[PDB]
């Protein structure tokens, strides 16, 4: 195996394989990048045993065919450092692989490409193509509320459902939950999948946001994503998601608007002074105005009033105050929409100017 | 205590004093148409002052510093704060939003002793700056050895000097200042050296510098900070410096870094050093590990001297090498076991010492 590459064409897809990558690999080939050069291509891959990203980078130079890994660290770390413009020469030679550039000169140590782990063969069974800043707002819209470690393997992760001309996310941790939905303009079959957490991040960022399309394969255990010259595949998590219709509010009959700025900032300033384990913050709502309280143990009080739009009955109602923000951070619209029925029930919170998502916060004591 | 002030002429002062129980406090006094803000570790302490226009009543309490300046800075630009003390609680109010804070007395808030001033001087900030920014990580952190944990500040004929040392690297840098001063040394500790050059802006603002046997005092706008000195036998970097080194490399700042940070990669990840061989007109440096991966880098640099090899910890170098930002650098070496001279070939405002690495 022989290429010559210039630095530039092999730093980003250094980078995007990388991703499924630890700092402390549970053993040593989960470190490496299987590099493998054939019909004029050299493919980059890097897996968790999970998920795995794979670059593919033309060759214009001369090369020969063939295939071993390396430690990604390291061989990333070396082009990174190496002067803009350098060609990079490698070379494989049995337990290593050399690498020159100038008058630099690396041997790494190398492990068979046979030994690397292979995520199995699979087959599509529903097939879209889609702009990136849709699956974008997919993910940003609802990734926040993924639960993390959970005891619940199945919240790990986020819900992605094809339904006629429509894909929706759905993330929730069992207190607060988002969805979003965005039309595709093909029409699909009905499937619903969960991705894992780690996968979902990776996809996330395998957009540079630009015009490519991005297109999606999904089976029964995968799912598989295609940018440019990289793919991403992840199995899916085995695991059957809480439906989410039935948390949403049934019939929350007290609507109440106001900015999201003005909102945000003010349960910014009361959080100062609520309690530093469970950040609870209690709204007052009564005609036209929202009063926020907060108090701590420690006998302190934050107090914010606020013109709102609202004619429902008063009610006083309580929220761990991050997951409010959480909401507010991720709406980052003009006006918000919140949705009300009683002190002891769910919120549901929405941009004003739009129902494409939607966010869920159960109240607490 | 009584006084409304706007939110803007705040924030920079609470910045600045929170910069080091009651400890968590701020102490805040209203006297003499301004409002002070204090701020302490018990070893330093930060003094802010604002004017006060508008109706105000004299008095003082302490209160959360953290959440003060939170709740300031996370008002709207623009905002008036009014506050008002009441008892065990300071009232803060600006718009419709309101605040409750629980107080400490200002009784209890600790006092630095009241000391002499022994020598005294004025510099540009900027001087300052540069003479910490110059030698302020080749400090020792944790050592037992507490008097190197910290930075000494020297007064000699007409200059003021900084020296740095860790036992393994030192750095000295001096500048003049104009007007002819005692011979007087002092060691600043290193929490205080990191928060005196944390309030220094880059702005052309004279800072005024006093001297005691016990403590430090630096004067800059309406800011105040006060350190205490550490007690010890502080080496003569003038016995640390090279007495005769015979071997000298030049070479491009950039290229030398850029070759150090490349061979590191492959040096042993715990302790990364790399192998240094000078001759005729080159440098070779080379890097191996556990996992027998090696790294060679070739230079074609300016070398006079015999044929030799020393190894370097890399950190050490790196460290010189981002502190020059410029040109070209020095390398006077003697022999292979002993400390190198690392220098800008053209200030001589600086000098780095490094001891070399066996590998
Ligand atoms: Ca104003």
């Amino acid at each position: 195996m022989k290429f010559t590459v210039e630095r530039e064409h092999l730093l980003k897809p250094l980078q995007q394989v990388s991703g499924p990558l630890g700092g402390r690999p549970t053993l040593p080939i989960l470190g490496n990048l299987l590099l493998q050069v054939a019909d004029g291509t050299l493919s980059l891959t890097g897996t968790d045993l999970e998920m795995e990203m794979v670059a593919r980078v033309a060759l214009v130079q001369p090369h020969e065919p063939g295939a071993t890994t390396v430690p990604a660290r390291k061989f990333f770390d070396i082009c990174r450092g190496l002067p803009e413009g350098a060609e990079i020469a490698v070379q494989l030679e049995g337990e290593r692989m050399l690498v020159r550039s100038g008058r630099s000169r690396f041997s790494l140590s190398t492990l068979p490409a046979a030994d690397f782990p292979n995520l199995d063969d699979w087959q599509s069974e529903v097939e879209f193509t889609l702009p990136q800043a849709t699956m974008k707002r997919l993910i940003e819209a609802t990734q926040f509320s993924m639960a993390h470690q959970d005891v619940r393997y199945y919240l790990n992760g986020m819900l992605f459902e094809t339904e006629g001309e429509e894909l929706r996310t759905v993330a929730t941790d069992g207190h607060r939950l988002a969805v979003c939905s965005m039309p595709i303009g093909q029409s699909l079959p009905s499937h619903s999948v969960i991705v894992p957490r780690k996968g979902v991040i990776e996809l996330m960022r395998m957009l540079d946001g630009g015009d490519n399309p991005l297109r999606v394969q999904i089976g029964s255990n995968n799912i598989r994503a295609h940018v440019g010259d990289f793919i991403f595949t992840s199995k899916l998590v085995d695991g059957r998601f809480p439906d989410y219709r039935r948390v949403l509010p049934k019939n929350p009959d007290k609507h109440l608007e106001a900015g999201c700025d003005l909102l945000k900032q003010a349960f910014a300033r009361a959080a100062i002074l609520s309690n530093e384990k469970f950040r609870g913050v209690r709204l007052y709502v009564s005609e036209n105005q929202l009063k926020i309280t907060a108090n701590n143990p420690e006998q302190e009080e934050a107090e914010e009033i606020l013109d709102v739009t609202y004619s429902g009955a008063e009610m006083e109602i309580g929220f761990n105050v991050s997951y409010v923000l959480d909401v507010l951070n991720a709406l980052k619209c003009e006006n918000v929409r919140m949705m009300l029925t009683d002190s002891v029930s769910s919120v549901q919170i929405e941009d004003a100017a739009s129902q494409s998502a939607a966010y869920v916060v159960m109240p607490m004591r």
